């Protein structure tokens, strides 16, 4: 039942959207495409519309388009960005060239912003429990992909999705777990818990926890706080080069977190000590952290949902452009809006 589309030149490209979406206005860059704010006249919601940039340009692009669509279609949680709508002006698979994604328009990210800290981190962990239960890892959680509305209600964006933008004194690398940053090992879900620790610390102090000037300076800032690796962790580092470099470092003990986070709620300090553990096997999980005394005022086990199973078998699959495009098209066509 095809809606009527109209055309409008915005982000140096012609946007072609259903009539329901009015007053389009550029917000900026999103993940793999440009974003416009819009009023959805059907739902009464202020929405963000993302037009993907050349979504089937290559195999890597076609697969990444499929991947983002699948991830967004899966996520049905208050604290996680999901899909309100997806459309294409194309009438068939043959003319399918553009994908538009629609979600809630948020008010500010965590850059643009103790009881407040409890509430914000609670929601991140609530959302992360849900994402992690589906065997999804965010991989790049940072204040800029965490957004709030007016009531400080939070959603996580850009989950599940280069060398130069990770280089130097840049916020793009400051929230990354040491094992990802230096590619130590095949990493788990608590890389995101490391990120939550970095963000929580920053909300509490108003300062970046590990503002490294490069990968190596950042590692040193990390190890000064949490200590140098012991034998047990060194064994778990499969990268022989990386393991060898670690062993060149002067050994350092873990610092006292109460002397770093002076004046902070001791339950906040305790939680930070459990999130910011060097060995990712021993880091607190999202489900465990929600039960921590710090969130006593917000914690409700009956209101902390988990996700339906997420089939990501497509990830290990190699297909042609036209095959990823066809799969993408099927997912667009089969979309059913939320209530
Ligand atoms: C962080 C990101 O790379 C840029 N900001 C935003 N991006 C997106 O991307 C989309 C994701 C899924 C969709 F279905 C549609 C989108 F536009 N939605 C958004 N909805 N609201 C925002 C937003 C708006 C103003 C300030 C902060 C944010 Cl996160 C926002």
């Amino acid at each position: 039942e095809r809606p009527t589309f109209y055309r409008q030149e915005l982000n140096k490209t012609i946007w072609e959207v259903p009539e329901r979406y009015q007053n389009l206005s550029p917000v900026g860059s999103g993940a793999y495409g440009s974003v416009c704010a819009a009023f959805d006249t059907k739902t009464g919601l202020r929405v963000a519309v993302k037009k993907l940039s050349k979504p089937f340009q290559s195999i890597i692009h076609a697969k990444r388009t499929y991947r983002e669509l699948r991830l967004l279609k899966h996520m049905k949680h208050e604290n996680v960005i999901g899909l309100l709508d997806v459309f294409t002006p194309a009438r068939s698979l043959e003319e399918f060239n553009d994908v538009y994604l629609v979600t809630h328009l948020m008010g500010a990210d965590l850059n643009n912003i103790d009881d407040h800290v409890q509430f914000l981190i609670y929601q991140i962990l609530r959302g992360l429990k849900y994402i992690h239960s589906a065997d999804i890892i965010h991989r790049d959680l940072k204040p800029s992909n965490l957004a709030v509305n007016e009531d400080c209600e939070l959603k996580i964006l850009d989950f599940g999705l280069t060398d130069d933008e990770m280089t130097g004194y840049v916020a793009t690398r400051w929230y990354r777990a040491p094992e990802i940053m230096l590619n130590w090992m095949h990493y788990n879900q608590t890389v995101d818990i490391w990120s939550v620790g970095c963000i929580m610390a920053e909300l509490l102090t108003g300062r970046t926890l590990f503002p490294g000037t490069d990968h190596i300076d950042q590692l040193k800032l990390i190890l000064r706080l949490v200590g140098t690796p012991g034998a047990e962790l060194l064994k778990k580092i499969s990268s022989e080069s990386a393991r060898n470099y670690i062993q060149s470092l002067t050994q350092m003990p873990k610092m006292n977190f109460a002397n770093v986070f002076i004046g902070a709620n001791p339950l906040a300090v305790d939680l930070l000590e459990k999130m910011l553990v060097l060995d990712s096997d021993k880091r607190i999980t999202a489900a465990q952290a929600l039960a921590h005394a710090y969130f006593a005022q917000y914690h409700d086990p009956d209101d902390e949902p988990v996700a339906d199973p997420y089939d990501q078998s497509f990830e290990s699959r190699d297909l042609l452009i036209d095959e990823w495009k066809s799969l993408t098209y099927d997912e667009v066509i089969s979309f059913v809006p939320p209530p």
